[PDB]
């Protein structure tokens, strides 16, 4: 099935907000399917946020996801990528629905929680750039009670 | 500091207990260190379960610890070996406390949730196989608060 790439930012760790996190995906029907703890280095970042290049305070917004171990993860299901933009929120807390991630625990943009993939082809380029090209299938051992 | 293996049975990624299970190490204060989706391999898991070798069972054990995903963790902090074998209960969950992982959760020997490791000496060993020879150092990000 379609596959996503999301990603617990440093602060997220250090606000002890892992197991608030992962209940989201896991209770909305989705598959874990690969999981790394990383410190990130400057450049995999310069990749990862290439798009973000040309944005005032670029090199902030690097600097911050530089500053502590994140929760990379693939999880993987009908409409993945969708499913997930809904579940985090609005890039701006503030905006973002009561309920999501974003909104019940963000308070910043920069601070935002956690980044998803925001389409099928990012998700695909995340998941290689971080995880690596050998993401082993997973059992979807729920199928049938899911769709 | 001291380090565990804490690592999730295949049985219990397919109830879907994967955030419950992180609640209570996360709330007990130790800190994620290493995570890893595996499918195990028979060769990995009879060096893991040598020691029961010899058990009419061996072969079932392994043959359910092959059946899907675990998910692979090392967890950190002071006395982190007895602290995690505490959070997790008894062996058999009819015998593990009311509040334990195994006690609120488990019903058979076989299909008991979670494995933690039951000395240094084998939290070590079993980091090696499952995990690898680097782990990174993480931050203690609020050890003052806790330890």
């Amino acid at each position: 099935m379609e596959r996503t790439f999301i990603m617990i930012k440093p602060d997220a760790i250090k606000r002890r907000l892992i197991s608030r996190i992962i209940q989201r995906f896991e209770e909305k029907g989705l598959y874990l399917a690969a999981s790394k703890c990383v410190i990130p280095k400057r450049e995999v970042l310069e990749t990862h946020y290439s798009h973000l290049s040309s944005m005032p305070f670029f090199s902030e917004m690097v600097e911050d996801m530089m500053s502590g171990m994140v929760l990379a993860m693939v999880w993987v299901g009908k409409d993945a990528v969708s499913i997930g933009r809904k579940l985090i929120g609005e890039t701006n807390p503030q905006a973002a629905s009561v309920g999501t991630i974003r909104g019940d625990y963000g308070v910043s943009t920069g601070k935002n929680i956690i980044h998803g993939s925001d389409c099928v082809e990012n998700a695909e380029k995340e998941i290689k750039l971080w995880i690596g090209d050998d993401v082993q299938p997973v059992s979807f051992f729920d199928k049938e009670w899911i769709y």
